[PDB]
DNA sequence: GGGGGAAGGATTC
DNA sequence: CACGGAATCCTTCCCCC
């Protein structure tokens, strides 16, 4: 099987070029301004002239500045940087139909039907990145393989605007010498548990024992490894379709105080509900980030949809039920709906 | 022994 | 000093055949 799979460059960044061309050249960070102080947040991406020197996704708008006291910084549209990508995801589906698309600016292309050897797929990629390039001005990267996971390590290494092919003989090269930390999947924590285990290349998840992967990483996780490691990894592109929709905010002061938090809350739903397009949920979840960056939620499931005032009434229940069950003060509030009918 | 929810946490991107 | 939207996976409790 050939899958090709697309990734726009520093998206947010890009979009906001494209939108004031003016900015090429200069360092774009893109930002999420919490409000709890002139330049409270984090980033939520930047341009290469700015990621080179450590600005990236991630970071404080603070220490940001330190960096780059003088980069351009840019709050963050997230309803123009979705159209452009739908834009774009549009034409994406006019060179195949079997597509997924992953993420806001990631989508993965089977092209079985559409190509033969790997020489022709470089061509649509090529051909790809070209009307990309001409119809939004936008760049991205291509990665080719033979299974999606393959196809976006070829991306990552491609990078920025590029193209790359991993062909059945590259990966046998890849399953012993890259590391199972650039593996799609494995983030920080899943990256030592498998050092502990002498884990340190895909190949490697090989001599351990299959008990024993599993007791450390989970089944799920452990039967990825050892597919990806046997080449046996073969995973269908397909439709994916949202299955949750909701919205959390910050406040501009940690508080415990139910009083407090509640227009904060009831944004939250406010939005989620036009978000929501028109689409009925059943089941609905309130989660708060607590004074030391952990998450707790509570949730419940009904045998019907959820109109705005049932959202409403139920959000405040679900969260005393958390304020009572923490001591911890609140900083971020926000609601999810999911289970649509 | 075991299926399927529901709930709350954990990770990843 | 650190925002957010959402998917997937995991452990536990449960009701009950
Ligand atoms: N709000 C927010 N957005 C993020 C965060 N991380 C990534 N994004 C945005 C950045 C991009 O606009 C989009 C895609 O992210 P990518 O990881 O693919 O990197 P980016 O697009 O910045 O460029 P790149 O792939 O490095 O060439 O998602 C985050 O931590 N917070
Ligand atoms: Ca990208
Ligand atoms: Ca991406
Ligand atoms: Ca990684």
């Amino acid at each position: 099987m050939i899958v090709l799979f697309v990734d726009f460059d520093y998206f947010y960044a890009q979009v906001e070029e494209v939108l004031n061309p003016s900015l090429k050249g200069k360092p774009v960070v893109v930002c999420v301004f919490s409000g709890r102080f002139e330049d409270s947040g984090a980033v939520a991406t930047a341009n290469y002239e700015a990621r080179k020197f450590g600005v990236k996704a991630g970071i404080p708008i603070v220490e940001a500045k330190k960096i780059l006291p003088n980069a351009v910084y840019l709050p963050m549209r997230k309803e123009v940087y979705q159209q452009v990508s739908s834009r774009i995801m549009n034409l994406l589906r006019e060179y195949s139909e079997k597509i997924e698309i992953a993420s806001i600016d990631e989508a993965y292309l089977d092209i079985s039907d559409k190509v033969r050897d790997y020489r022709e797929a470089y061509n649509l990629g090529l051909e790809i990145k070209n009307k990309i390039l001409e119809k939004e001005k936008i760049t991205v990267t291509v990665g080719i393989s033979k299974n999606k996971v393959f196809a976006k390590i070829a991306a990552d290494m491609a990078k920025p605007n590029g193209i790359k092919v991993i062909d059945d003989e590259e990966v046998k090269r890849l399953i012993r010498e890259l590391d199972i930390a650039d593996v799609p999947g494995i983030g920080n924590i899943t990256a030592e548990k498998l050092k502990k285990l002498g884990i340190n290349k895909l190949v490697d998840t090989l001599s351990i024992e299959f008990d024993k992967l599993k007791g450390m990483i989970g089944e799920a996780k452990a039967k990825y490894l050892i597919s990806l490691a046997r080449d046996e990894y073969n995973e269908p592109i397909r439709t994916r379709v949202r299955k949750s929709i909701g919205r959390i905010v910050t406040m501009k002061r940690n508080s415990r105080n139910l009083e407090e938090i509640k227009p904060y809350l009831f944004r939250a739903i406010e939005e989620s509900y036009y978000k929501l397009d028109k689409r009925i949920p059943k089941a609905i979840h309130v989660v708060a980030v607590t004074e030391d960056l952990d998450i707790v939620s509570r949730g419940r499931t009904f045998p019907h949809g959820i109109s705005k005032e049932t959202a409403y009434s139920e959000s405040v229940k679900l969260l005393q039920k958390i304020l009572e069950e923490d001591e911890r003060k609140i900083r971020r509030i926000g609601v999810r709906f999911s289970k649509f009918i």
